């Protein structure tokens, strides 16, 4: 299982909690969090509660800052812990109802574009080992968390677009 510690305040200062499982409503402890300490497991965090707004990837490390975390805004209300790490093994399919030209990964894709042509993806079935999607490649963009299911859209996981550039698998081992 993961572990983290959120705080209030940057720095690892004002008030602080540690969450050890899945959070809809984190307003009553922590009012901001600008800053986390993740000890093991994967951790991701949602600037609106019940997670029904943008997340933000996080992995065993400390962060002092939420910019760090890629937090795109300020803010978040609740967090979620992202189970499973056994394999890894995921079937993105081009077009919705798994349809279309379809390709199958079993690890870390910085570039997609040199494994999947299209630049989207309308649907993925996940078999294990959760993943995370970007907008772009080189990781530097919009992140999208995929559990273990299927997937016909890209509605599934809240998502503006299909577009993508690359993609992770998420490791508690690590």
């Amino acid at each position: 299982q993961g572990k983290i510690t959120l705080y209030e305040d940057r720095g690892f200062q004002g008030r602080h909690y540690e969450c050890s499982s899945d959070h809809t409503n984190l307003q009553p402890y922590l009012s901001r969090c600008n800053s986390a300490r993740v000890d093991s497991g994967c951790w991701m965090l949602y600037e609106q509660p019940n997670y029904s707004g943008l997340q933000y990837f996080l992995r065993r490390g400390d962060y002092a800052d939420h910019q760090q975390w890629m937090g795109l805004s300020d803010s978040v209300r609740s967090c979620r812990l992202i189970p499973h790490s056994g394999s890894h093994r995921i079937r993105l399919y081009e077009r919705e109802d798994y349809r279309g030209q379809m390709i199958e990964f079993t690890e870390d894709c910085s570039c997609l574009q040199d494994r999947f042509r299209f630049n989207e993806i309308h649907s993925l079935n996940v078999l294990e080992g959760s993943w995370v999607l970007y907008e772009l490649s080189n990781y530097r963009g919009r992140q999208y968390l995929l559990m273990p299911g299927d997937y016909r859209r890209y509605q599934d996981w809240g998502a503006t677009n299909a577009r993508v550039g690359s993609l992770r698998r998420v490791i508690d081992f690590s």
